[PDB]
């Protein structure tokens, strides 16, 4: 088969020395790569940016042109991952070089036979600070319709996060937008955690960090991602190659998914970062 599916809840991705180089989620799709050799107890894949090999033990094959597989698409204005059947998310701009309506298929997002993109805040150095103050945050909850989340207003404690620690505020808002749906998921309500802390594949809220307040929730986050990543080289989103998402998430697409809030947010505030 050219794609496999992930069974267990994790699996790992190994080099072929036979060392850990990450883990990926349950249903993650991976790329046979032929160009390396596969045997009956390991297959050579791909799977964002990374390429090692996986047990066959972890693995089913698929057929594509009835499974689902990650593609992306141009309606023509932007770019769009498929990730799920029934989710997508906007990665880039149209290219003219994009057709419309044409499935694409890339193991990076960046790669593709007739066009190459740059997708530079899954890059971009998160030690940076935003251009954006705390009042164009907190503007950017009406302006996607945002309702109802415990980061309304926040905006000065993401800026003073930022202050404090080096660490991007837009990247904190995207992060934390993605991790508990703006601070709307059970776990940012509990435990106002917003950004998915020791929330293992597991048993992820049972395992979820306790903050004492709202304010807290973001200061203490920030204070963990600046001494368990940034402090430790992790300094860019990216993917399972490089970047937080190597260790953060078994989602492969973790880092684009935050990328794509930031590229979202930036958009609708006017293009300052
Ligand atoms: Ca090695």
């Amino acid at each position: 088969a050219a794609y496999y599916q992930v069974v267990p809840v994790t699996a790992n991705v190994y080099d072929s020395d036979g060392e850990k180089l990450s883990y990926i989620s349950q249903g993650s799709v991976v790329w046979l790569d032929k160009d390396r050799k596969s045997d009956d107890k390991r297959l050579a894949i791909t799977i964002s940016g990374l390429s090692g090999y996986m047990k066959t033990e972890d693995l089913q094959a698929l057929d594509a042109s009835k499974d689902f597989i990650p593609y992306y698409e141009s309606d023509g204005h932007r770019f769009y991952h498929y990730v799920a059947q029934n989710a997508s998310i906007p990665v880039a701009s149209h290219l003219s070089d994009m057709e419309v309506g044409k499935k694409y298929y890339s193991a990076d997002g960046l790669h593709f036979d007739g066009f190459k993109l740059e997708n530079p805040f899954l890059f971009k150095d998160l030690t940076e600070a935003t251009n954006y103050s705390a009042e164009e945050l907190d503007k950017v909850f009406s302006l996607l319709n945002i309702n109802n989340s415990l980061l309304e207003n926040k905006g000065a404690t993401f800026k003073e996060a930022e202050e404090h620690y080096h660490i991007n505020a837009l990247y904190l808002l995207a992060h934390s937008a993605l991790e508990s749906n703006w601070g709307r998921s059970k776990i940012a309500k509990d435990k106002n955690n917003f950004f998915g802390i020791t929330a293992y594949d597991t048993t992820p809220y049972l395992s979820a960090k306790t903050f004492d307040d709202v304010d807290k929730g973001i200061l203490g986050a920030t204070k963990w991602i600046k001494e368990n990543y940034i402090d430790r080289g992790r300094t860019f989103l990216g993917n399972k190659a490089s970047g937080m998402n190597v260790e953060y998430a078994s989602d492969p697409y973790w880092g684009e998914k935050i990328a794509s809030v930031m590229m979202k947010i930036n958009e609708k505030l006017g293009g300052k970062d």
